[PDB]
């Protein structure tokens, strides 16, 4: 049905193929990028309903990007992806209004399911 696109941005293959073939086998888009700066002007383009960041940028910390995302797309539902040295701050930081986020590596299964979770909150 394609009701939901989503997009990834991380700065590894082996990151990006789980988020894409994920998507790939099912109804919904699949973007990945290279650069988060390159990904926020993106959503002006058509808007994902989701988007899934691996954090992996020298320059931006993963969230610098995702902390406009919540003034530019508040009913936009994002997550976050690390896991590591990232989710201690992410708790409280991304805790100004985004949906739980997923430590990474993880289970694609339980992923596919989780972005459903945030474009299933608006359709069901």
């Amino acid at each position: 049905m394609q009701r939901g696109i989503v997009w990834v941005v991380d700065d590894d293959s082996s990151i990006r193929w789980v988020l894409e073939r994920a998507l790939a086998g099912a109804g919904l888009t699949c973007t990945t990028f290279e650069n988060g700066n390159e990904v926020l002007a993106a959503l002006a383009s058509k808007t994902p309903d989701v988007l899934l960041s691996d954090i992996r940028m020298p320059g931006m910390d993963g969230l610098a990007l995702l902390k406009q995302i919540k003034q530019r797309h508040p009913m936009l539902p994002v997550i976050i992806m690390t896991a590591h040295s990232d989710l201690d701050a992410a708790v409280s930081a991304y805790q100004q209004g985004a949906f739980d986020y997923l430590p990474k590596p993880f289970d694609i299964d339980e992923a596919v399911a989780l972005v459903e979770r945030a474009i299933s909150h608006y359709q069901e």
